[PDB]
């Protein structure tokens, strides 16, 4: 409960859970800016997508948190289910969790940077998941790798 660092087991969550809260800061800032639809896009200016996202880290993280499943330890919160859960779930906010979700959220704006990610966004909150959580090496890789 002293680490800073995300858990390991972890870490696939909490990308998804980072991925999503900046997808939803971009597009309410779209919304808000009244930005144009030209090309079936609404386009943010690079100092307002680069504000945007460096901000969306400083974030209150008070609505994500752990819960048991299934005998596991697991990161949920908004974004994080398909749909609806048929079950009640109890989960632990604050705590560490704030600031591990805001140093992970902030490592990767620093890994992809702010322009990728505006891109990525573009095509959708998926891609945007992609680009940060997918692929051979990604947190959420479903890839075992040769070694």
């Amino acid at each position: 409960m002293y680490s800073a660092h995300m858990p390991a087991h972890l870490r696939c969550d909490a990308c998804r859970a980072v991925a999503y809260q900046m997808w939803q800061n971009l597009a309410k800032a779209e919304t808000k800016l009244h930005t144009s639809n030209s090309g079936g896009r609404r386009e943010l200016s690079e100092l307002v997508y680069t504000d945007v996202l460096d901000r969306s880290c400083s974030r209150n993280w008070q609505d994500y948190g752990v819960r048991e499943v299934d005998q596991v330890k697991r990161l949920t919160g908004p974004g994080l289910s398909e749909g609806p859960e048929p079950s009640i779930s109890v989960m632990v906010t604050g705590g560490p969790w704030p600031t591990r979700l805001s140093r992970t959220c902030l490592h990767y704006l620093g890994e992809f940077g702010e322009d990728q990610i505006y891109e990525a966004h573009q095509q959708g909150r998926g891609a945007l998941e992609a680009l940060l959580c997918g692929g051979p090496q990604g947190a959420c890789s479903e890839k075992v790798s040769a070694t």
